[PDB]
């Protein structure tokens, strides 16, 4: 009873990650002199009599340099004192600036600041189209809009036409960030990424920089590049342990990129040990994708499903040799995230994304049911199904694992599926079926999402990925809708949710996926996040 062709290819990077030794007295000296540094841009934050204008400014290059983690509480204040003050700014460039800032914080600033902007027909002033820094900041401010937030519906177009046309007349730095911003707004870029570029790119070419703020950004960002080193590379340790490439050769060979997801939804060091958790699960959960979809017989997929609803290694015997590996690992993994967070009383909130490993595996076996069967569901049943298969339930959960913080009534309400993890979860599915569709459509899926959505309202191809298009703008706005004050939970269980939205969209950038293997399209990211440091 045959199975596929081993199709896939190996890890591109070898072993180059495989051994990282800290230099231990260049992190003392990068950590001694950022502590130094730290506190002259506390400072300059705390600085009495700033003008709005620079006050925003601050803390906008702060958080693009990458270092506002720093100062929370600082600049949360300083927003918050903001927010609370008739700020009267006259200015298309610091209103928006302003509302982007203070909506991204989850302050709900009223849209109507972009009124005086418009005229009497709801519509941007064409007169402001020689307005670069107005422009651009309005651009940015566009992505973080809500249901609410009509007046600026037409924001995007209108920035986005009038940037595109001035761009090339622009000095440098301003045209390549103009440039970047058209391809990859702030708002929804991976935070380090976005953190990168504007290091290098931007602020280290900006005649008019802070020379504190950045060699401050850059000591930061190599010191937490070391930490993210010393990871992956206890990472590729347990993998290589592991040693499935040998013993499941049709499995993907992909922890870096397993791991460069992890930095996308926290990169902070106090999220260590939670990045180290959340990296385990996402290699994990690949290998049992890769069994569902191209190596286990409807038979096998049966009992494998079947013995993930019992959990229990009593269950193993009833497996094929090969399926009983990934099995143990399942549950090894799972015992080994109860021995770790037992020391800090923790033991017992593993059991939430176990329920949710229990559940994508129901749905994988669904999904290859619809497949056998070669049956096209109608959307809201394809959905019913196709949402929990794109991991981000299980991975959202995943990653409160080494979160501290976290607390069992934290885990009840991402339980219940609110508004905030499904719209992420929907991102991730319309952008997979986007760029999935093709491929699939001549590898003999039927029930791809397209095509559910073709055959389901009877439209096109195009009519049917525009629809797509249209739920990830409104789940967009969700997200941003699902940022605002007050929150249901703490924001720093919000962040991971919104960060799982924006790696997807990076992925899937541009289009499709993009193409074969997200590889290529995250081969440049790991190179500036893993590999190459930031010359001072
Ligand atoms: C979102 C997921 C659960 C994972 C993250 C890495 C992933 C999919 C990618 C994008 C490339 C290698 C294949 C595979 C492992
Ligand atoms: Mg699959
Ligand atoms: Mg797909």
């Amino acid at each position: 009873i045959v199975r596929p062709v081993a199709d896939f290819s190996p890890s591109l990077w070898g072993d180059q990650f495989l051994s990282f030794s800290i230099k231990n007295q260049v992190a003392e000296k990068y950590a001694k002199e950022i502590e130094a540094l730290k506190e002259q841009t506390r400072n300059m934050l705390l600085a009495t009599g700033m003008k709005l204008a620079d006050t925003l400014n601050l803390i906008d290059t702060i958080e693009r340099l990458g270092i506002s983690y720093h100062f929370e509480k600082e600049i949360d204040d300083i927003l918050d004192q903001i927010y609370n003050q008739n700020s009267n700014c006259n200015d298309l460039c610091t209103s928006a600036l302003q509302f982007r800032l203070l909506r991204q914080h989850g302050f709900n600033i009223s849209p109507e600041i972009f009124s005086k902007f418009q005229d009497e027909n709801g519509k941007f002033k064409e007169s402001l189209a020689s307005d670069v820094l107005g422009l651009l900041n309005l651009y940015e401010a566009s992505h973080v809009r809500t249901h609410a937030d009509d007046i600026l519906e037409d924001a995007l177009a209108f920035s986005t036409i009038h940037l595109e046309s001035a761009a090339p007349h622009l000095k440098s730095p301003l045209r390549e960030q103009v440039t970047h911003a058209l391809e990859q707004c702030l708002h929804k870029g991976v935070p380090r990424v976005e953190t990168r570029f504007f290091i290098s790119s931007i602020y280290d070419k900006e005649q008019s920089k802070n020379n504190v703020l950045l060699r401050f950004a850059k000591l930061d960002f190599n010191l937490l590049q070391m930490l993210h080193k010393q990871e992956l590379a206890q990472v590729s340790r347990w993998w290589k342990d592991l040693d499935f490439v040998t013993t499941l050769p049709y499995a993907r060979d992909r922890v870096v990129e397993c791991y460069f997801w992890t930095l996308g939804v926290y990169f902070e060091p106090q999220y260590s040990q939670a990045r180290v958790m959340l990296v385990k699960t996402i290699s994990m959960i690949s290998i049992v994708d890769d069994t569902f979809d191209a190596y286990g017989t409807v038979k096998e997929l049966e009992a494998y499903t079947d013995a993930i609803q019992r959990w229990d290694i009593n269950e193993i015997d009833r497996l094929p040799d090969y399926m009983k590996i990934s099995y143990k690992a399942i549950l090894d993994l799972y015992k080994d995230y109860e021995k770790e967070l037992s020391s800090a009383g923790r033991s017992h909130i593993v059991c939430h994304a176990i329920e949710r490993m229990k559940e994508i595996v129901r749905n994988y076996n669904v999904e290859s049911t619809w497949f056998i069967e070669g049956y096209t569901p109608p959307v809201s049943e394809y959905l019913s199904n196709a949402l929990a298969t794109t991991t981000y339930y299980l991975l959202a959960t995943t990653s409160y694992l080494g979160m501290k913080s976290a607390t069992e009534q934290d885990f009840e309400w991402l339980s219940k599926n609110p508004k905030i993890l499904e719209a992420s979860v929907i991102i991730c599915r319309v952008i997979d079926d986007t760029a999935t569709y093709e491929v699939e459509k001549s590898r003999g899926q039927i029930a791809t999402g397209i095509e559910c959505c073709m055959r389901d309202y009877g439209i096109s191809t195009k009519e049917a990925m525009a629809k797509f298009q249209n739920m990830a703008e409104t789940a967009w706005k969700d997200i941003n809708e699902g940022l605002l004050r007050p929150t249901p939970v703490s924001t720093e269980f919000l962040t991971p949710i919104l960060n799982l939205a924006r790696i997807i969209e990076v992925t899937y950038i541009h289009n499709l996926d993009g193409y074969t293997h997200p590889e290529k399209v995250l081969k440049p990211h790991i190179i500036n996040l893993l590999v190459d440091s930031i010359k001072i």
